[PDB]
């Protein structure tokens, strides 16, 4: 309950879950998230 990656901050399916890119949200500040 304290992140920028709505992906995890929401409870959706993440592929980079439990990471730092989730905090910084760098995986949610370019175009989209997830995409193995
Ligand atoms: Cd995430
Ligand atoms: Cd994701
Ligand atoms: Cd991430
Ligand atoms: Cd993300």
């Amino acid at each position: 309950p304290d992140v920028k990656c709505v992906c995890c901050t929401e409870g959706k399916e993440c592929a980079c879950f439990g990471q730092d890119c989730c905090v910084t949200g760098e995986c949610c500040k370019d175009g989209t998230c997830c995409g193995i």
